[PDB]
């Protein structure tokens, strides 16, 4: 159960 992969924070998001 994992919503972010590895290198990344839902503090931003890769638009």
């Amino acid at each position: 159960m994992e919503e972010l992969q590895d290198d990344y924070e839902d503090m931003m998001e890769e638009n």
